[PDB]
């Protein structure tokens, strides 16, 4: 998975070479290939949400070299939690949108996590940094994109995490604090999302059986990612992990 | 030559005082003096290409104080070779010109030379930094200007170096690596340039005899600037240095 990462980062760099304008082919409404011109701007991150990265800790140093550049691109050159946002966030806020409250909160939380290196552990919830990066990107009118090795297991879990937080926030609430377990109502939301999202059908379509490889229950108990607590239900947890253990392939 | 440098730097500073608009007198097409208004912006460098500066090393520390400010003005506040260009280069690239390839290469090479202090020695070619600064300035639509004590010996040599590289590049090539001797074809180009440029006539006009004082052949062999290798011809080397040794004045 190391060489996989440099291959991805190299690809993004080659498309965002400064002053280089990108040409894309698109089928128009008449079924004819047509060339369009794009000025891309990509902020590329890598976090790692496995036990291999959170319990015993692999590639933390390797990934943080990429993440530092991306944060400077996204928030500016000053990452103190009390400073004012810069970068893309600053440009969005300079328009004085009616969205300022949520944007300011998300930027502050991200700086907090980065400062204490809270993303190196799972203080009860391992997607703390990835989830907020995606939500912030949607707020400031960028496009969020995320990926895994195969695009169905860890990708599916992050999909569910984002949907849960968006739904919880939509009820005029605030955002939850980093590294905190969901409350009773949040747990009910999360349970409904995990089953009523489209992830199970994606799993079946892509493999032939429904399941998720993120749910493991390793033998030394200190190597588990603590989804038993986030999903406060044994049966639902066993339902998310479906035939996933029978797909050794 | 020290006080000469502070006099020049002081002059540039006095013309580029912030918020100060400059008034120039120009003879229009009717032969009448007319006043025009200029908003100047000058990046002033000093390098030193003598044996006094490259072999035994004089004023390296003094000049680098000026060069640091000028680079920040030209490339921005981040001079890491892998970062993205800022400053004037960044502003030019933000227009997405069809010139991006050459500009990116030149900026990268300049940062490399600055990082390793390669301009403090002559790894086979002493104009490595000056030549690239002038070429980069022309690419991003600035005006390049260079000077010597008298404006005919070291100025003439830098003139020839730039012309050789431009001609070599015009054949759709790439740029050569810093501190590398020219190949066979490059040597043929350089030999033709040194004689068919206008430098010899400038020498004769300004002095009465053709020659160049840069060609010395000092007695302790470790004090020579190694143009015997760059100009792979004894007769041509002896032809560039003409009556230059008979003009003690």
């Amino acid at each position: 998975e190391g060489t996989m990462v440099e291959d991805q980062m190299r690809a993004w760099q080659s498309l965002t070479q400064p002053g280089k304008m990108i040409h894309l082919k698109i089928r128009n409404k008449d079924g004819d290939l047509q060339t369009v011109k794009i000025k891309p701007d990509v902020a590329a991150f890598n976090v790692g949400v496995n036990e291999l990265a959170l319990k015993l800790g692999f590639g933390l140093k390797a990934s943080d070299s990429y993440n530092a550049e991306a944060l400077h691109q996204l928030l500016g050159n000053d990452l103190r939690p009390e400073a004012r946002p810069g970068g893309w966030v600053g440009e969005w806020l300079a328009q004085y949108p009616d969205n300022y409250e949520v944007v300011n909160t998300l930027a502050r939380q991200i700086k907090d996590i980065w400062k204490n290196n809270q993303h190196h552990k799972d203080g009860g919830e391992p997607y703390k940094l990835a989830q907020r990066l995606a939500m912030l990107a949607h707020e400031i009118d960028a496009v969020p994109a995320w990926n895994c090795k195969s695009g169905k297991d860890r990708t599916g879990m992050m999909d569910s995490e984002i949907k849960r937080e968006i739904i919880s926030l939509h009820q005029t609430h605030m955002l939850s604090a980093p590294g905190s377990l969901p409350d009773s109502g949040g747990q009910k939301i999360f349970q409904k999302v995990l089953l009523n999202s489209g992830n199970l059908e994606i799993q079946k379509q892509n493999t032939g059986g429904a399941g998720n490889k993120v749910m493991k229950n390793l033998s030394p108990e200190v190597l588990n990612l603590s989804y038993q607590k986030r999903v406060g239900d044994e049966n639902i947890w066993q339902s998310v992990k479906g035939i996933s253990s029978l797909i050794t392939s």
